[PDB]
């Protein structure tokens, strides 16, 4: 048991990795589609007050 | 376990980027539509006050 824990500490800096790439990738990728959403509407109600 | 979390960590890499490209292309076509249409309601409405 101990050695599988000396291998199970590697396995678990990984999976921190991946858990750290997954989740700034789902809300990197929402909150640019609502900024670039944002803006299209913002020139938009510029040129709808001209 | 280890080698497969090694694997994993580009898989979830490249989802993070598809997912990325589908939001954003998303949010963009239904804004620019709504743009759209309001740019040629606004000028009929020029036209219309004239």
């Amino acid at each position: 048991q101990s050695e599988a824990e000396k291998a199970r500490k590697e396995l678990l800096e990984l999976e921190a990795l991946s858990m750290a790439v997954e989740s700034t990738g789902t809300a990197k990728a929402e909150a640019e589609s609502r900024a670039e959403a944002a803006r299209i509407e913002g020139e938009g109600s510029v040129l709808q007050a001209k």
